[PDB]
């Protein structure tokens, strides 16, 4: 099963995608974890073409603390040689003469493409080496397959064939911080804010900005726009001032063209603004600054996921197998052959080259259409001439989360658009109950984004106690379907109101579950809206509590976090943060356990390393709580190193959504919306709305691969009321990476990888 | 385990309760087959006083060929000898000569007051006994405890703490067949029908007879009539005739008495009506006609059942526990002490004689009471001032059941009783989505309770097929419950109205299964209505059977059941009839089980036993039908006895239902109107009918121990769908009954008997 014998290198290559170094740490210490020789290919294929120097064996510490650090330690560089066969030989040569049979590479669309030639050309290369006479036919038949793992790891997404690349979330990050900067002060006279992001090739970093900022325009190579436009963005502009907003956001690509070749520049939309409009207009223009900050949790993480998964692929890899991509469409890990992925890039490329331009953007993926399309619906007012006598109440239940507002926007505009008669309750149950339902407009929604908590009252209150007062005032309004949006109290109450329709006929109407909460403990979903903002938010007081000690002092940090019961918020954020341990209750343990880990934590802060984290969910032991654990490892430790303790509190509540949070808020309230008016047209019946199966009341999922609708009668299986959280967890499996990161010999048996997949044409 | 060492004593005395023979054959043959010795006393406690000649031991061939035979072959007889201690202690001194130290005692109320005397008295008798130097002092501390198993056989059900005794239902048999000679004639001029029982202490059959055949009028002793009903019986007769109604019935028990007491004559009740009415009025006495004929089926099983249980319960009685009568109550076997039934009878005949004479029902019994009642509702029509906007339909489904009418009959006069809207529906669901509802009155129904089959149309055809139908006529009449009078089709049917009420609103309406069908395959219920009328014409055809080789010609039948999959109806139909063996889908046999049954029949029909009689349940195998057992047989037994087939037909189907029927199908038809009412009255809500909750739709039992309300959706796990049954079936331990009757040595550590049981005060 072990990979012994063999050798692995790994290179970084092209723009450095903040989370290179988490990608390559987790490439690193599985490689050597599973016995395997770690070679780091400094400079990328510079050093690869030049070798000898740059090429060096990894141990355990060679990527110790750099899984917080943007860039990459090992560095990338262009260099020409590799496009041409005499410096791809060479680099052949310097591959064998280590034994590496094995490559990583992490790098964009042109790194992989490289790396797919270099493949392609491997038994030619070895041919012509040994017919030159730098290596002999012996030691040639052995290496005569090389095995490619290849990473994306870009800011722009360009590569088709995946979904989600390395990078791509931490430039948002440093996107919407500006933008925040922008929107979140008190706008105060009518200015227009430009921004230009580096979007050159791909527009997917333009398009995810607009939809999470709520742009009035945008500029994407994608999708140029028509003829005339000059005079509907100004329009646009000038209604939006005769509102009374006061902030016009437009977001130009630096490949923003129109439908000819010829480019329009962010200072031509400057000029343009000022001379119609007359507002203060100034370009801001990132540059360098999309690369640049540490990477965003989500980023940590999925780098390292893929990291290991591309080791073990890289490992189970036999000589037939081609060239994959380790990648995650949804949250489904998948791999992909590095021959069809660039296939798919050229097919787009020459689309793009005014080919079948109109055309070219479906074939970028239905991600990136469905955006463009959310984006353009939400922006601006369309007038519904079309109308229903269907209404509808959207709910806000439990604690506040980060981007409940966006999603509660969506909702709005979405449901709007399909003429239903959308009603806002503020405070959840409580306020059904008590007949705070207010009708709402497109407007009334307007900058709620950005917004974290929640604009719409939230109440804890199940719907149990005042079910007669809710069920008379679904009569008062007509409620024909109810979208709460909401954590494990919000599908508590939906499964209670379900449950209920045995009794009363006004709670036969349709549901729908947005799971919406920081412990991200909701059955029937993988991301609760607003949980990697918590876990953002929790790994950045990890990070400044870790670098607090400094130089010589030996110093572990107990840092409490939130989540209930449920351990994900401490398990992510511990390998985020490269947590030495993330005592969690779905993983019991004992006095045993912990001297191990305290002794583990002992011989590890005798060596280089110095600055040791342990995370503690707050519900995880009844009597080994955080000060329990300060006085183990304090006096375990003593002569070695001290300890100190952090609760992080509401810390890791109230923040703004961070950019995935509102992207992600922003689609499923349209996926929503969307789900709601189909289940209301395919239940009306007889002059009203009769929901009464139980697939008429579902949590709207994102569960392996995409958007999913599981009924809450059929998840209540699967539901640890008591605890209030799933009795089966998706993420268990990445306490094994943690340990595995942490040198706890862990036997991942139990961890499963993503298999072969061809792209979906 | 065994009870070997040890005898039995059986005797029997009273009034010959046809089924007694069931009942000695079932104890001897159980007694001998768990290794004891059994001893018959004849003529009863006048055998036991002389003893000698009278106690003879008995072999499996002694009760061979009686289980057919009404009376008792042991014989009975009123001794006074067994009233005093002088013959008392003779009749002890006679059983310690043959070491019964176990008696069974099969007699009336009487009979097991005497019994329970003997036993208070036995340790006294046995010093008086060695006192006197009749007995060594050894030899009489052995056999120290006498144990005593009382079985109640009677017509009168005059113990009061047993529900049902052994041959009140054949005795109805007899009273019905009258009765029915009758009823069933085209009746022609106005005459009226005085029907004398002989209920002199116990009015239990004057009531189920008149609940049987709708009498106009009741003389029971435990209700006498109030001052003054000269003229209310005049009256009623004088409206009866009104209507057009040509027939009277006037059931008189021997015990009829006014409020003094003075008896009323079924001679005076005669002068009565032909003065004032001037009816032909003619007095029709049974006299010893009730005691007569065959046993029922149901007397026949229940018989056996409770002589096995005796036996059993004789047995594992130590030292320690009373006396006990071996009953059941429902359809559960129970054992109660014989002191406490004693001392209920004696204060029911305290109460009777003038101490709390109106009070004295209620001590009776609660089936006496309910009985009582039911009667009179039914019996003529009070005007309901009550009034309730509900409206219900009345279905028959499936297959024709014997009791559907009675069911149907009884639903309607009770929901006209409570005002509820009655209709009727012919055909079941194929008029209900045709709209063949017709509003039904109380005369509608009149006479319906004796005819067989269905009055309204049954249809097998599920609703699913017709569902817009359904739910468009249950719109159009308003329909807010619905009874469905049926078999399979029937619970299967309105499992499909329930599960669609997620779709249709309409179909949230109060549904009840009355399980009617001779296969007795529904789920939820001992007993399907009409399973009894199969039961008893499938054994009076085998009896015919048997009884046709003529006591010289050794002669097999292989004789064919209905019942589909459902084994029930061929294997009680085995145990009434003495079959050898009862073939049935639930116990799958092979050719080894098949020799093995065969060389048993070729070694029985060698003994003096010659009428072989083995039926075959219709779906009991694929391969082995009832042809080929015929050749298999025929075959083996060459040389020793001839093979004959016989397919049971429809003769099983169409006969008018038996008195069991009728009282059960009118008791659960009332039952299921009152249950159908208040749960009507529990789900209106807001002005309209809402019923959506599972326990809303219900199949009325009689499952244990009383009549139960099992949901359709609970039942459907327990069902087996593909062969149309429930997959745990209650009957399955008799066939342990069967086999041990037959002399197959069957471990049955499987069967359970009634525990003992304190009266319900
Ligand atoms: N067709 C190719 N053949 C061989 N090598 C290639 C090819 N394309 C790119 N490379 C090599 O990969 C290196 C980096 O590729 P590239 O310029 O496209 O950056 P990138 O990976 O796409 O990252 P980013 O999009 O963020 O800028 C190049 O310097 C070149 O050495
Ligand atoms: N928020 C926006 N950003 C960028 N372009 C936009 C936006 N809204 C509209 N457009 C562009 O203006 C053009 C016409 O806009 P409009 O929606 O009013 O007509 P349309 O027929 O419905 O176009 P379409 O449905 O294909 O998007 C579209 O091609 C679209 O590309
Ligand atoms: N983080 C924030 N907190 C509080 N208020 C905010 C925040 N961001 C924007 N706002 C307010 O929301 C108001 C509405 O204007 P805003 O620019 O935000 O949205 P919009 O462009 O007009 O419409 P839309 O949301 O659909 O894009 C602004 O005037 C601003 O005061
Ligand atoms: N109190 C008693 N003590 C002793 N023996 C009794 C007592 N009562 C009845 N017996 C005995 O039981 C015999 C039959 O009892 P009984 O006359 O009451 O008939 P039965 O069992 O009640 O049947 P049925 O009611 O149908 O007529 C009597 O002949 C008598 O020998
Ligand atoms: N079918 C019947 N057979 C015998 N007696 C009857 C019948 N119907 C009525 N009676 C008797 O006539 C008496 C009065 O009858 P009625 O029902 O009209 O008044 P009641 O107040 O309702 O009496 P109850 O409710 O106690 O039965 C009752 O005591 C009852 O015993
Ligand atoms: N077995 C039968 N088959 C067919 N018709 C029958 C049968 N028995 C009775 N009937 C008919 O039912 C008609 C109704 O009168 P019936 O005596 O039977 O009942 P009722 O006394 O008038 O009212 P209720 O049923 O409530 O006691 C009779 O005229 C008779 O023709
Ligand atoms: O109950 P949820 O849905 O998990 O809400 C998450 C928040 O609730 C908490 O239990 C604490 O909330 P409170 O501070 O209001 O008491 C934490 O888990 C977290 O801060
Ligand atoms: O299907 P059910 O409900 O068991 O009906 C019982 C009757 O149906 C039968 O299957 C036969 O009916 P048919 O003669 O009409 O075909 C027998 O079991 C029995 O005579
Ligand atoms: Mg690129
Ligand atoms: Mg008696």
């Amino acid at each position: 099963a072990s990979g012994a014998g063999k050798a692995i290198g790994v290179l970084t290559s092209g723009g450095d995608a903040q989370g290179m170094n988490a990608a390559v740490r987790a490439v690193t210490r599985m490689g050597i974890y599973v016995g395997a020789k770690v070679f780091l290919i400094y400079e990328g294929y510079e050093g690869l073409v030049e070798g000898g120097e740059n090429i060096k064996q990894a141990n355990w510490l060679s990527v110790s603390n750099i899984i917080q650090l943007g860039g990459t330690i090992i560095g990338s560089a262009r260099c020409k040689a590799f496009t041409t066969r005499e410096g791809r030989r060479a680099a052949a040569y310097n591959l064998v003469q280590h034994g590496i049979t094995n490559l990583c590479v992490i790098g964009g669309d042109g790194s992989l493409t490289g790396a797919n030639i270099f493949r392609s050309e491997w038994g030619s290369l070895l041919e012509e080496l040994v017919a030159e006479g730098k290596i002999s036919e012996t030691t040639a038949r052995t290496y005569s397959h090389l095995n490619i793992a290849g990473l994306v790891g870009s800011i722009d997404n360009d590569f088709c064939g995946t979904d989600m690349t390395i990078g791509t979330d931490s430039a948002l990050h440093r996107i919407m911080e500006v933008i925040d900067a922008i929107t979140t002060t008190a706008q105060s006279h009518q200015r227009t804010f430009v921004l230009e992001v580096m979007g050159r090739h791909c527009g997917y970093l333009a398009l995810v900005s607009a939809l999470a900022s709520g742009a009035d325009w945008l500029f994407i190579p994608e999708a140029p726009p028509e003829d005339g436009w000059e005079n509907f963005m100004c329009e646009r502009l000038g209604e939006t001032r005769s509102r009374g907003s006061r902030l016009n956001i437009i977001i130009i690509a630096e490949g923003a063209i129109d439908r000819n070749g010829k480019p329009i520049s962010s200072s031509y939309v400057k000029d343009l603004v000022v001379q119609r409009l007359g507002f203060d207009t100034r370009v801001t223009v990132l540059g360098h600054v999309q690369r640049g900050g540490t990477p965003s949790a989500f980023d940590r993480i999925l780098s390292s996921k893929m990291g290991m998964e591309a080791v073990m692929a890289l490992l189970e890899a036999t000589p037939d197998t081609p060239a994959c991509v380790v990648t995650l469409s949804g949250n489904q890990s998948v791999r992909l052959p590095l021959m069809e992925c660039v296939q798919m890039t050229k097919e787009v490329q020459k689309a793009m080259d005014d080919k079948r331009f109109d055309e070219a953007t479906q074939l970028r993926g239905g991600s990136f259409e469905n955006n463009w399309n959310i984006y353009k619906l939400l922006a601006h007012q369309k007038p519904p001439k079309e109308k229903s006598n269907f209404s509808l109440a959207i709910l806000n239940v439990g604690a506040p989360a980060a981007g409940m507002n966006a999603a509660v926007r969506s909702a709005v505009r979405t449901g709007i658009s399909h003429g239903h008669t959308v009603y806002v309750v503020h405070d959840g149950f409580e306020g059904l109950a008590k007949g705070q339902v207010q009708e709402v407009g497109w407007h009334d929604v307007a900058g709620w984004l950005g917004r974290g908590g929640s604009m719409l009252g939230t109440k804890r209150t199940l719907p149990k106690g005042q079910l007669e007062s809710i069920v008379e005032n679904i009569r008062i309004y007509g409620i024909h379907a109810l979208l709460v949006v909401g954590g494990f109290e919000a599908y508590e109450g939906v499964l209670q109101l379900v449950e209920a329709r045995g009794r009363y006929e006004e709670l036969c109407i349709v549901m729908c579950v947005i799971p919406a909460t920081i412990s991200n403990n909701v059955p029937g979903t993988d991301f609760s809206l607003g949980s990697d903002t918590a876990v953002n938010a929790a790994m950045e007081s990890c990070d400044r509590i870790k670098q607090s000690a400094s130089g010589t002092k030996r110093r572990v940090f107990i840092v409490e976090t939130m989540g209930g019961y449920c351990g994900y918020l401490a398990t992510v954020t511990g390998i985020a943060v490269g947590a030495d341990a993330a005592y969690v209750f779905e993983d019991p343990f004992n006095i045993h356990d912990l001297k191990v880990n305290v002794e583990h934590m002992t011989e590890k802060m005798k060596t280089d390393i110095q600055r040791g984290l342990v995370l503690r969910n707050e519900k995880c032991h009844d009597y080994y709580t955080t000060e329990f654990l300060y006085n183990l490892y304090s006096s375990e430790g003593k002569g070695v190193f001290d300890c100190r303790t952090n609760v992080l509190g509401h810390l890791q509540q109230g923040g703004a959504p961070t950019p995935f949070d509102r992207n992600y808020g922003t689609k499923l309230g349209v996926k929503a919306m969307l789900w709601l008016s189909e289940k209301l047209r395919e239940v009306y019946r007889k002059g009203r709305v009769f929901a009464n199966a139980p697939d008429s009341a579902c949590v709207i999922g994102l569960k392996k691969k995409a958007v999913a609708f599981s009924p809450v009668t059929e998840l209540k299986k699967d539901t640890d009321f008591e605890h209030r959280m799933p009795r089966e967890q998706w993420w268990l499996s990445l306490r094994l990476m943690l340990k595995m990161l942490a040198q706890y010999r862990i036997s991942m048996a139990a961890y499963v990888s993503g298999e072969l997949e061809h792209v979906t044409r």
